[PDB]
């Protein structure tokens, strides 16, 4: 049997579990299935990347562009102000999903309108990322390393920017063949200059939609009936809605902000909540027992 009490990673003060016996059972199920049955479905910004480091806020993939040298100061001020205004709505504990939804759509429209006007060149994304302050969570090498060693499918489902995200994991040496990225990917003109975004918008509250539009990916992993889902938002809880068959699913949520106001809700909807946690130690220990 699995005993969380015997696992010190689980007894750290940042680990909040509402139903420990159910988490035990779920983890026992993952262990029984092993590699052969495991897949990972994970958010990106503030789930695989850090929310803050040494007391300062770390950038999302969008923030990497907001802050980079390829954007004029005037634009950056506009972008900072949209961020202040729209982040406040995104995390607002008082507002329902349906109240927030149209403001999230609007944030993306305005942000992405301004980025297109700046004409970001594809060829500069590498430098922009290398000069950025982005940080992946502690333990990211062993997370991706262990998954790739056992050929475990990893689906990264991000409402961020796909090109930037890929470049971050590429520079960190963890963009392995088992990793699939679904995000908002830049459309470039004939000069390799940004003119728009491809496909349909993925935002904070419509991951259900793109989950169902990837049933090709999911129907090839029908045997991968044991799922570990990681997210930091309530909208991430929908990322596994396109999975073919679910036998055991464990949901791990990073609660990074408005902790006291959001804790009960997070504990009710995620199996394990990780409060102001900048490492992947908990999921790494699960992987260590499973693979
Ligand atoms: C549109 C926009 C979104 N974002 C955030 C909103 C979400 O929290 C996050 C989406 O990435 P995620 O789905 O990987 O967490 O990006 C910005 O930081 N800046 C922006 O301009
Ligand atoms: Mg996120």
């Amino acid at each position: 049997a699995v005993h969380l009490k015997m696992m010190p990673e689980f007894q750290k003060s940042s680990v909040r579990i509402k139903n420990p016996t159910r988490v035990e059972e779920i983890i026992c199920g993952l262990i029984k299935g092993g590699a052969a049955k495991l897949q990972i479905i994970t958010d990106f910004n503030m789930t695989l990347s850090r929310f803050s480091y040494n007391g300062k806020r770390c950038p999302t993939c969008h923030n990497i562009i907001d802050n980079c040298k390829l954007v004029t100061d005037e634009c950056r001020r506009k972008l900072l102000q949209l961020k202040e205004q729209y982040y406040a709505i995104e995390v607002d504990p008082v507002l329902t999903v349906e109240e927030k939804f149209p403001y999230m759509v609007e944030w993306y429209t305005k942000s992405h309108g301004l980025l297109i006007e700046q004409g970001i060149p594809k060829a500069k994304l590498k430098e922009i990322v290398a000069d950025s302050d982005v940080m992946l969570k502690e333990g990211y090498e062993n997370f991706f390393g262990k998954l790739q060693q056992h050929g475990i499918p990893v689906f990264i489902f991000s409402a961020g920017i796909g090109d930037v995200l890929e470049e971050v994991i590429r520079q960190a040496g963890v963009y392995h063949s088992n990793v699939k990225v679904v995000s908002n990917f830049m459309d470039f003109d004939e000069n390799g200059v940004l003119k728009g975004f491809k496909g349909e918008l993925i935002h904070v509250f419509n991951k259900h939609d793109g989950a169902l539009k990837n049933t090709d990916y999911f129907s090839q992993l029908k045997d991968n009936s044991n799922i570990i889902l990681l997210g930091d938002s309530q909208g991430d809880l929908r990322m596994a809605d396109g999975v073919a068959n679910v036998e055991h699913i464990l949901k791990i949520g990073y609660l990074n902000d408005r902790v006291d106001e959001l804790l009960e809700k997070y504990m009710d909807s995620y199996d394990i909540v990780l409060v102001k946690e900048e490492s992947l130690e908990v999921v790494n220990s699960i992987l260590q027992k499973t693979l």
